């Protein structure tokens, strides 16, 4: 009887989510561990809550690794998560919603994992993108938000060694605090990448609008994070904005949930399996006497690296989804984000030979 306890935590999330009752100890997809699954549903969404809920479970229950997923915006339910499983050297899977906004510096100790795309596969793509329809001259716009840095980094790589005649004519970088105008202003280029969060990009939108950037013969092109949850759309984003997103239409909540516990019970099975070991359960967010810093290493290896059933979820070294199916979508006229493209694996596939005008 190899049991390993599991929490989903589910903030702000739609009661959408249904999992066993571990009554009946039948196996999770035929795997050596049972996962004995426990389900949670804050119903308060600030992060205060969540540090608070989260921590308090983990003394009560025997827990030795979260899938956690919420509904709401905040990038910062990332930095709580981090923390936590830096302290508590137990993996936390960033299911979706803010908990899987990327999140540039983490604790190299940590176990916190995210689904979706690393800030480099997002920028490999929107140039990927901008190829397609020879979008070749563009401006580069970030603020300070962890990451800017990693961002432009991996555009002028790959502009440097590319054959095709990249023009990369401006980069910002706004101290918001409006002096932006005077910056925004000094922009030329049609094409724009844009690296920020969703809130900066409301206010930097908003100043642009009423400077013209923001329209016809100006594209904006902008990470997942930035739009969110696609259900909430700012007045100030302008319609033709172009973004990457995780794929929230046929990858379902429930399919996540199933994967996050299937990344760790997976994990799990494959250590009680090369030692007769899987980490006692540690009990302490902060009172830390868990140096067991060593036991940690040795699973992580293991959730690093899990391929279940169709679906591969090994993860890359920062903590991001390898292979993440994305797409490409579109700020329209109605206001809604239409998908208009998919990447699979280097293959980014479109789904018009006009871009269209909104
Ligand atoms: C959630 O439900 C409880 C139960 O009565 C309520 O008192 C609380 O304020 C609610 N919070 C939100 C954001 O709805
Ligand atoms: C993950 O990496 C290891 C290390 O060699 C490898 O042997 C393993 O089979 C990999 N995962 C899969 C599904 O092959
Ligand atoms: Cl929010
Ligand atoms: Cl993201
Ligand atoms: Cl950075
Ligand atoms: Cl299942
Ligand atoms: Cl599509
Ligand atoms: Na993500
Ligand atoms: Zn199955
Ligand atoms: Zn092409
Ligand atoms: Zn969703
Ligand atoms: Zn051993
Ligand atoms: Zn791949």
């Amino acid at each position: 009887p190899p049991s390993i306890g599991i929490a989903v935590i589910l903030v702000g999330t739609s009661d959408e989510v249904a999992i066993k009752d571990a009554h009946e100890k039948d196996d999770f997809h035929h795997l050596s561990v049972v996962p004995r699954v426990e389900l949670v549903a804050m119903n308060e969404t600030d992060p205060k809550s969540i540090i608070t809920r989260i921590c308090d479970l983990m003394s009560d229950r025997k827990i030795q690794g979260v899938v956690f997923a919420d509904d709401t915006d905040q990038e910062a339910i990332a930095q709580i998560l981090d923390f936590i499983s830096a302290q508590t050297l137990t993996p936390i899977l960033g299911i979706h919603g803010g908990s899987s906004m990327i999140m540039a510096d983490k604790d190299e100790s940590s176990m916190f994992f995210q689904f979706g795309p690393s800030i480099e596969q997002q920028a490999s793509v929107m140039l990927n993108i901008m190829e397609e329809y020879d979008w070749y001259i563009f401006s580069i716009v970030t603020t300070y938000f962890p990451g800017y840095q990693d961002f432009v980094n991996k555009i002028r790589s790959t502009i440097e060694n590319s054959f095709v005649g990249w023009e990369l004519e401006e980069v910002l970088l706004l101290d918001m605090s409006s002096k932006i105008q005077n910056q925004l202003k000094k922009l030329q280029s049609p094409i724009i990448l844009l690296y920020c969060t969703k809130e900066e990009a409301t206010y930097i939108f908003e100043v642009a609008n009423s400077v013209g950037l923001t329209g016809y013969g100006y594209t904006w092109i902008v990470p997942s994070l930035v739009a969110g949850d696609t259900d909430t759309v700012p007045s100030e984003f302008p319609t033709g904005l172009i973004s990457v997103s995780y794929d929230e239409w046929d990858y379902g909540l429930p399919a996540r949930v199933r994967d996050g516990i299937a990344i760790i019970t997976t994990a799990a099975s494959d250590m009680l399996s090369e030692h007769s070991f899987i980490p006692e359960p540690k009990s302490s967010c902060y009172n830390t006497h868990e140096k067991r810093i060593y036991q940690s290493n040795m699973l992580n290896r293991y959730l690093i690296n899990v391929t279940f059933e169709g679906r591969d979820l090994s993860f890359s070294e920062d903590g991001y989804q390898m292979h993440p199916k994305l797409v490409i979508i579109l700020l329209n006229k109605e206001r809604k984000w239409e998908r208009v493209g998919k990447w699979k694996d280097k293959s980014l596939q479109m789904k018009y030979y006009v871009w269209p005008r909104m």
